[PDB]
Protein backbone atom coordinates (compact mmCIF):
# COMPACT_ATOMS: atom_id res chain seq x y z
CA UNK A 1 0.00 0.00 0.00
CA UNK A 2 1.24 3.41 0.71
CA UNK A 3 3.89 2.12 3.02
CA UNK A 4 5.84 -0.04 0.44
CA UNK A 5 6.57 3.54 -2.00
CA UNK A 6 8.75 4.56 1.36
CA UNK A 7 11.48 1.74 1.64
CA UNK A 8 13.67 3.45 0.04
CA UNK A 9 15.36 6.82 -0.77
CA UNK A 10 12.81 8.78 -2.14
CA UNK A 11 13.31 12.19 -3.73
CA UNK A 12 12.08 15.61 -2.06
CA UNK A 13 10.71 19.09 -3.60
CA UNK A 14 9.28 21.57 -1.05
CA UNK A 15 7.85 24.60 -2.87
CA UNK A 16 6.45 27.62 -0.01
CA UNK A 17 4.69 31.01 -0.85
CA UNK A 18 4.84 33.14 2.10
CA UNK A 19 3.10 36.64 3.29
CA UNK A 20 4.77 37.46 7.07
CA UNK A 21 2.84 40.96 7.69
CA UNK A 22 2.96 42.25 4.00
CA UNK A 23 6.30 40.58 3.45
CA UNK A 24 6.64 38.46 0.84
CA UNK A 25 8.67 35.27 0.06
CA UNK A 26 9.15 31.68 -1.61
CA UNK A 27 11.23 29.23 -0.65
CA UNK A 28 12.34 25.78 -2.57
CA UNK A 29 14.24 22.80 -0.69
CA UNK A 30 15.36 20.14 -2.21
CA UNK A 31 16.75 16.30 -1.01
CA UNK A 32 15.94 13.20 0.04
CA UNK A 33 13.90 11.00 2.55
CA UNK A 34 14.65 7.57 3.64
CA UNK A 35 11.54 6.62 5.97
CA UNK A 36 13.64 3.45 6.83
CA UNK A 37 16.00 5.28 9.09
CA UNK A 38 13.35 8.37 9.57
CA UNK A 39 16.18 10.51 8.02
CA UNK A 40 15.92 13.73 5.64
CA UNK A 41 18.75 15.29 4.10
CA UNK A 42 17.26 18.86 2.34
CA UNK A 43 18.66 22.51 1.16
CA UNK A 44 16.25 25.30 1.00
CA UNK A 45 16.70 28.80 -0.86
CA UNK A 46 14.78 31.71 -0.30
CA UNK A 47 14.17 32.38 -3.96
CA UNK A 48 12.92 35.82 -3.33
CA UNK A 49 16.10 37.45 -1.55
CA UNK A 50 16.24 37.34 1.96
CA UNK A 51 14.05 35.08 3.90
CA UNK A 52 12.49 37.94 6.68
CA UNK A 53 11.98 35.27 9.29
CA UNK A 54 14.64 32.98 10.67
CA UNK A 55 14.56 29.97 9.00
CA UNK A 56 14.10 27.60 12.05
CA UNK A 57 10.65 29.16 12.45
CA UNK A 58 9.85 27.65 8.77
CA UNK A 59 11.33 23.89 10.07
CA UNK A 60 7.81 22.57 11.28
CA UNK A 61 6.58 24.06 7.71
CA UNK A 62 8.71 23.03 5.14
CA UNK A 63 7.10 15.50 5.30
CA UNK A 64 6.59 13.19 8.00
CA UNK A 65 6.03 10.03 5.62
CA UNK A 66 9.56 10.05 6.20
CA UNK A 67 9.04 9.13 9.82
CA UNK A 68 10.41 5.90 10.92
CA UNK A 69 7.64 3.81 12.25
CA UNK A 70 8.94 0.38 14.06
CA UNK A 71 7.78 -2.56 12.94
CA UNK A 72 5.11 -3.31 16.04
CA UNK A 73 3.96 0.37 14.85
CA UNK A 74 3.08 0.15 11.22
CA UNK A 75 -0.43 -0.56 11.65
CA UNK A 76 -0.25 3.74 13.13
CA UNK A 77 1.70 5.45 10.22
CA UNK A 78 -1.63 7.62 9.00
CA UNK A 79 1.25 9.70 6.47
CA UNK A 80 2.67 6.47 4.13
CA UNK A 81 -1.11 5.04 4.17
CA UNK A 82 -2.48 7.98 2.53
CA UNK A 83 0.25 8.45 -0.53
CA UNK A 84 0.64 8.42 -3.31
CA UNK A 85 -2.88 10.93 -3.66
CA UNK A 86 -1.20 12.54 -0.17
CA UNK A 87 -2.77 14.37 2.66
CA UNK A 88 -3.62 18.10 3.11
CA UNK A 89 -1.60 19.26 5.95
CA UNK A 90 -3.09 22.44 7.71
CA UNK A 91 -1.32 23.91 10.71
CA UNK A 92 -1.94 27.19 12.93
CA UNK A 93 1.25 28.21 14.75
CA UNK A 94 1.26 30.86 17.90
CA UNK A 95 4.91 32.22 18.69
CA UNK A 96 4.42 33.11 22.50
CA UNK A 97 4.11 37.24 23.11
CA UNK A 98 4.15 38.10 18.89
CA UNK A 99 2.52 36.69 16.02
CA UNK A 100 1.24 33.88 13.96
CA UNK A 101 1.33 31.38 11.15
CA UNK A 102 -1.62 30.13 9.42
CA UNK A 103 -0.24 27.57 6.75
CA UNK A 104 -2.16 24.60 4.23
CA UNK A 105 -0.17 21.87 2.52
CA UNK A 106 -0.22 19.28 0.43
CA UNK A 107 1.97 16.79 0.75
CA UNK A 108 1.87 13.67 -2.52
CA UNK A 109 3.48 12.02 -4.89
CA UNK A 110 4.83 13.85 -8.23
CA UNK A 111 6.12 11.26 -10.26
CA UNK A 112 8.80 9.26 -8.20
CA UNK A 113 9.27 12.71 -6.40
CA UNK A 114 7.04 12.92 -2.61
CA UNK A 115 6.09 16.67 -3.27
CA UNK A 116 5.56 19.25 -0.27
CA UNK A 117 3.97 22.47 -1.69
CA UNK A 118 2.47 25.25 0.92
CA UNK A 119 1.11 28.83 1.19
CA UNK A 120 1.69 30.70 4.92
CA UNK A 121 0.36 33.48 6.27
CA UNK A 122 1.74 35.46 9.00
CA UNK A 123 -0.28 38.25 10.77
CA UNK A 124 0.54 40.11 13.72
CA UNK A 125 4.20 39.94 14.02
CA UNK A 126 6.42 42.47 16.01
CA UNK A 127 8.64 44.60 13.72
CA UNK A 128 11.15 44.00 16.22
CA UNK A 129 9.95 40.61 18.01
CA UNK A 130 12.15 37.57 17.72
CA UNK A 131 11.30 36.54 14.18
CA UNK A 132 11.15 39.89 12.62
CA UNK A 133 13.62 41.32 14.33
CA UNK A 134 15.86 37.69 13.52
CA UNK A 135 17.03 36.81 17.16
CA UNK A 136 16.70 33.43 17.10
CA UNK A 137 19.59 31.34 17.18
CA UNK A 138 20.29 29.13 14.22
CA UNK A 139 19.84 25.64 15.48
CA UNK A 140 17.14 23.68 16.52
CA UNK A 141 15.48 21.81 19.59
CA UNK A 142 14.37 17.60 20.12
CA UNK A 143 10.72 17.67 20.64
CA UNK A 144 7.66 14.89 20.50
CA UNK A 145 4.90 15.39 18.27
CA UNK A 146 1.83 13.92 19.07
CA UNK A 147 -0.99 12.51 17.03
CA UNK A 148 -4.57 11.41 17.38
CA UNK A 149 -7.17 10.13 15.68
CA UNK A 150 -9.31 13.42 13.97
CA UNK A 151 -12.83 13.79 15.32
CA UNK A 152 -14.11 12.68 11.85
CA UNK A 153 -12.16 9.69 12.09
CA UNK A 154 -10.85 10.79 8.17
CA UNK A 155 -7.33 11.82 9.32
CA UNK A 156 -5.32 12.91 12.53
CA UNK A 157 -5.01 15.73 15.41
CA UNK A 158 -1.49 16.87 15.50
CA UNK A 159 -0.27 19.24 18.85
CA UNK A 160 3.20 20.14 20.04
CA UNK A 161 5.33 22.84 20.95
CA UNK A 162 8.41 23.74 19.83
CA UNK A 163 11.01 25.70 21.81
CA UNK A 164 13.52 28.02 19.95
CA UNK A 165 16.45 29.22 21.19
CA UNK A 166 16.81 32.75 21.26
CA UNK A 167 20.07 34.76 21.05
CA UNK A 168 19.39 36.36 24.52
CA UNK A 169 19.71 33.12 25.88
CA UNK A 170 15.77 32.38 26.72
CA UNK A 171 13.84 29.96 24.84
CA UNK A 172 10.56 31.06 22.52
CA UNK A 173 7.32 28.61 22.58
CA UNK A 174 5.69 27.92 18.89
CA UNK A 175 2.61 26.32 19.56
CA UNK A 176 1.55 23.95 16.91
CA UNK A 177 -1.78 23.30 16.29
CA UNK A 178 -2.10 20.66 13.23
CA UNK A 179 -4.95 18.89 10.93
CA UNK A 180 -4.10 16.32 8.21
CA UNK A 181 -6.72 14.99 5.86
CA UNK A 182 -6.26 12.49 3.45
CA UNK A 183 -6.33 13.81 -0.35
CA UNK A 184 -8.13 10.10 -2.01
CA UNK A 185 -11.36 8.47 0.02
CA UNK A 186 -10.04 5.50 -0.22
CA UNK A 187 -9.29 3.68 3.00
CA UNK A 188 -6.12 5.22 5.13
CA UNK A 189 -4.75 3.86 8.63
CA UNK A 190 -6.56 5.64 12.04
CA UNK A 191 -3.93 5.41 14.48
CA UNK A 192 -3.97 5.04 18.09
CA UNK A 193 -2.33 7.46 20.24
CA UNK A 194 1.10 8.09 19.69
CA UNK A 195 4.40 10.78 19.06
CA UNK A 196 6.89 11.44 16.75
CA UNK A 197 10.23 12.00 18.59
CA UNK A 198 12.50 14.24 16.28
CA UNK A 199 16.08 15.65 16.34
CA UNK A 200 17.49 18.48 14.14
CA UNK A 201 20.93 19.92 12.77
CA UNK A 202 21.27 23.16 10.82
CA UNK A 203 24.30 23.83 8.58
CA UNK A 204 25.34 26.12 5.45
CA UNK A 205 26.44 25.27 2.51
CA UNK A 206 29.84 27.39 1.76
CA UNK A 207 29.14 27.44 -1.91
CA UNK A 208 26.03 28.52 -1.45
CA UNK A 209 25.39 32.35 -2.28
CA UNK A 210 21.13 32.55 -1.73
CA UNK A 211 19.64 33.36 1.53
CA UNK A 212 19.25 29.28 2.75
CA UNK A 213 18.97 26.81 5.16
CA UNK A 214 20.96 22.70 5.00
CA UNK A 215 18.75 20.42 7.35
CA UNK A 216 18.76 17.28 8.05
CA UNK A 217 16.39 15.43 10.68
CA UNK A 218 15.67 11.92 12.49
CA UNK A 219 12.02 11.30 13.67
CA UNK A 220 10.83 7.87 15.05
CA UNK A 221 7.86 7.42 16.08
CA UNK A 222 6.65 5.84 19.57
CA UNK A 223 4.34 6.05 22.67
CA UNK A 224 3.04 2.20 21.48
CA UNK A 225 4.69 -0.58 23.64
K1 LIG B 1 19.09 40.33 14.27
K1 LIG C 1 20.13 36.24 14.00
K1 LIG D 1 19.78 19.47 17.68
Amino acid sequence: KGEELFTGVVPILVELDGDVNGHKFSVSGEGEGDATYGKLTLKFICTTGKLPVPWPTLVTTLVQCFSRYPDHMKQHDFFKSAMPEGYVQERTIFFKDDGNYKTRAEVKFEGDTLVNRIELKGIDFKEDGNILGHKLEYNYNSHNVYIMADKQKNGIQVNFKIRHNIEDGSVQLADHYQQNTPIGDGPVLLPDNHYLSTQSALSKDPNEKRDHMVLLEFVTAAGIT
